[PDB]
């Protein structure tokens, strides 16, 4: 049950993160997700292999009613925000709240501050994200689907958490 569901407001980088991990590519052009896609891939870690299942959800508000079914079903929830967007960060509380209401203590949550490459328009410090994650008892990491920074680390840490 290495099932990961990506949650987060529109345009924070959920699809880009999944695509960077899956095919190690990045398209700077925006193409909104209008359904729910799933992919899978086998990765290596801690002297073994693990089969991951990834769910990419639509962040636009008109698709929110389609998301609960996927949360109930996943063992890991990756809540993503955009470090250049204050609202996207504030909204992570809603997503984390939703996940815990549906999964309780039986879930691994990773808070992700994406788009670190956009340093000049950063609105949330890495320390504020790390502090929020600690206060809410969830994992934390910053990434850049564009440069690929920490993308493999994100999945490695989530997979490691599952194994433990
Ligand atoms: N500069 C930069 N742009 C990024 C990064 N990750 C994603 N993007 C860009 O941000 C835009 C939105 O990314 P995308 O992956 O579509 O968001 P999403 O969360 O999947 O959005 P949705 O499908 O719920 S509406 C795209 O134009 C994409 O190329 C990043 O790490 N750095
Ligand atoms: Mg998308």
């Amino acid at each position: 049950k290495f099932k990961l569901v990506f949650l987060g407001e529109q345009s924070v980088g959920k699809t880009s993160l999944i695509t960077r991990f899956m095919y190690d590519s990045f398209d700077n052009t925006y193409q909104a997700t209008i359904g729910i896609d799933f992919l899978s891939k086998t990765m290596y870690l801690e002297d073994r292999t693990v089969r991951l299942q990834l769910w990419d959800t639509a962040g636009q508000e008109r698709f929110r009613s389609l998301i609960p079914s996927y949360i109930r079903d996943s063992t890991v929830a990756v809540v993503v925000y955009d470090i250049t967007n204050l609202n996207s960060f504030q909204q992570t509380s809603k997503w984390i709240d939703d996940v815990r209401t549906e999964r309780g203590s039986d879930v691994i949550i990773m808070l992700v501050g994406n788009k670190t490459d956009l340093a000049d328009k950063r609105q949330i410090t890495i320390e504020e994200g790390e502090q929020r994650a600690k206060e809410l008892s969830v994992m934390f990491i910053e990434t850049s689907a564009k440069t690929g920074y920490n993308v493999k680390q994100l999945f490695r840490r989530v997979a490691s958490a599952l194994l433990e």
